[PDB]
């Protein structure tokens, strides 16, 4: 089977900006999660060819990963923090939906999600 193309990371038809909250999401939140020992499976799109999981993209039609989120932040793709936070949650939700409750990857996602929530709890005021 084949992989789908990755989620778009820059769209010339879609308005772009930077906010101090989106800066915090890249510089503090994503940066902290990216170098966690459990981050690596989430640093790029799920590769259903490499993993030989032809049902992954039958079940998950809105994939998301931290590599995509990082690129989106780098490209000012998000207009606000809520769009970025939603993508992080889509990434976690996809993981919990596809994988079984006791799987290594689920425990890894749960650890990253706990840390994510700790970090976004101090999202700064908009300047
Ligand atoms: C995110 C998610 O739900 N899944 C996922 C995604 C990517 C990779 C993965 C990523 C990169 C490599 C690699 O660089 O070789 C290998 C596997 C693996 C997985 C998950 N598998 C897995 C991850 C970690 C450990 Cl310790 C054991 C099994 C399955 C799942 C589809």
């Amino acid at each position: 089977s084949m992989n789908p193309p990755p989620p778009e990371t820059s769209n010339p038809n879609k308005p772009k900006r930077q906010t101090n909250q989106l800066q915090y999401l890249l510089r503090v939140v994503l940066k902290t999660l990216w170098k966690h020992q459990f981050a690596w499976p989430f640093q790029q799109p799920v590769d259903a060819v490499k993993l030989n999981l032809p049902d992954y993209y039958k079940i998950i039609k809105t994939p998301m990963d931290m590599g995509t989120i990082k690129k989106r932040l780098e490209n000012n793709y998000y207009w606000n923090a809520q769009e970025c936070i939603q993508d992080f949650n889509t990434m976690f939700t996809n993981c919990y939906i596809y994988n079984k409750p006791g799987d290594d990857i689920v425990l890894m996602a749960e650890a990253l999600e706990k840390l994510f929530l700790q970090k976004i709890n101090e999202l700064p005021t908009e300047e």
